[PDB]
């Protein structure tokens, strides 16, 4: 069994910010902790930052995404 | 007078990115970052884990309004 298609467009960012036409994120690195762990994929009930809203988001769709780490090298 | 906008879906948001990795994480040592980073969040880039300019051409098509994770020095 075969099939075809069209265009569905579907949005990444469900629900953050919708009256901000494109959510842009900027810090400087001199103020960060030790640590800091950035959410990619929208869900974090925390964003930017990952809550690991990823682990529920990647058993339900079958995706692989994850998030960013900036770290002091220690 | 009620009405609801919904966007709900159970797509993959990573179409096509390093699929053999069953979770994609990126680490990197701020010390060993230049004077400004920019992070992809769209998974359209194809110099992920950079920002190309992808996220543009998505948010057109889908209407979305998602956009990179920038790490700098301070000014
Ligand atoms: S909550 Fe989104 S990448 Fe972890
Ligand atoms: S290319 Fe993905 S956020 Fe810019």
């Amino acid at each position: 069994f075969y099939v075809k298609d069209h265009r569905n467009k579907a949005m990444i960012n469900l629900h953050i910010q919708k009256d901000n036409p494109k959510i842009v994120h900027a810090f400087d690195m001199e103020d960060l902790g030790d640590k800091a762990v950035y959410c990619r994929c929208w869900r974090s009930k925390k964003f930017p930052f990952c809550d690991g809203a990823c682990t529920k988001h990647n058993e339900e769709t079958g995706d692989n995404v994850g998030p960013l780490i900036i770290k002091k090298k220690e």
